[PDB]
């Protein structure tokens, strides 16, 4: 899709493969705010050793695309030192490998390590100084948006153990984040974020649109047949005081790929506001629908105005006294 240069499009693309690799650890040490290191380990299927040199040659996962060379490993070789251990269930013996900035093996030694892969990425940048300067002197938010990012995973991933930390200097390792491979969203909320924010927060309640609802949307009878959408997820009470001072955790997800969607996050927060005006809302929001629904040119869904109108009259439904 998309082609960007950020550190948060970067640590994402490896957190969906070690994802795709079927991982049920996911552990991530960073160094200097990724600056320095960037180091993502992973408990999933490895490598099959067939396709070592070949690691550098309707996805909503697609929007963005990281580097130059359409693919996580292979833009990150041209623009860091890339070295990856790895070990498939079919292989005797792990492998070691070091990657030039090509993509090309430097190096391939025997390294015994259990089935899984770590992917290291250091002096990301490097060999592009301008963008190299820019991402030093823009870390924070560079940083914090990358943040955002871990945390949309982190929620999502139920079952699956996910820990990141970051080291400034020889100073001590600082935590980040830390899932416990619990079994629902909402525990996955409480270890992100603390059991207090999990306080005030409702349970999502799907309806059916209501009529009033559905006039405002031109929405009829016929219209709200084919309702295929499926939301799930936790919102902050409308009570006073208990919503958040802006936008900083509102995490979307499609078929549980983080994303979003404009129309669907102007609409939640504006409902909100009807009830609590000087506040923004804590939300976690999963939207299950057929893929084949689904497009871009922006995320696109068939039939939208629904999804909202469900959403709307949802969203009224359970802030109402």
């Amino acid at each position: 899709g998309q082609v960007v240069l950020s550190l948060s499009t970067a640590v994402k693309e490896l957190v969906e493969n070690s994802l795709d690799a079927g991982a049920t650890n996911i552990d991530l040490k960073l160094k200097d705010y990724g600056v320095d290191l960037i180091e993502v380990s992973d408990n999933g299927c490895g490598v099959e050793e067939e396709n070592f040199e070949g690691l550098t040659l309707a996805d909503l996962t697609q929007v963005e695309t990281f580097g130059f060379r359409g693919e996580a490993l292979s833009s990150l070789c041209a623009l860091s030192d890339v070295t990856i251990s790895t070990c498939h269930a079919s292989a005797k013996v792990g492998t070691r490998l070091m990657f030039d900035h090509n993509g090309k093996i430097i190096q391939k030694t025997p390294y015994p390590r259990p089935r899984g892969t770590t992917v290291s990425v250091q002096q990301l940048f490097s060999t592009l100084p301008v963008r190299h300067k820019e991402f030093q002197r823009n870390i924070k938010k560079e940083y914090a948006k990358m943040v955002q990012v871990l945390h949309a995973y982190c929620i999502i991933s139920a079952g699956i153990r996910v820990s990141c930390t970051n080291q400034l200097g020889q100073g001590k390792r600082q935590p980040v984040v830390c899932t416990g491979g619990s079994p629902s969203i909402k525990e996955n909320i409480g270890s992100v974020f603390g059991q207090k924010q999990l306080q005030s927060l409702i349970p999502f309640v799907q309806l059916p649109p209501s009529d009033s609802v559905c006039e405002e949307y031109g929405l009829s009878c016929s219209d709200a047949l084919h309702n295929l959408f499926y939301i799930s997820g936790f919102i902050s009470q409308c009570t006073h005081g208990v919503g958040r001072s802006s936008t900083d955790r509102q995490f979307f997800f499609i078929n549980r790929r983080p994303c979003d969607p404009a129309k669907v996050c102007r609409l939640v927060n504006e409902v909100y506001h009807m009830y609590n005006r000087h506040q923004y809302p804590f939300v976690v929001l999963n939207i299950s629908v057929d893929s084949e629904c689904v497009d871009i040119n922006q995320i696109l869904l068939q039939e939208e105005k629904l999804l909202l109108a469900v959403l709307k009259t949802s969203l009224i439904g359970m802030f109402d006294s």
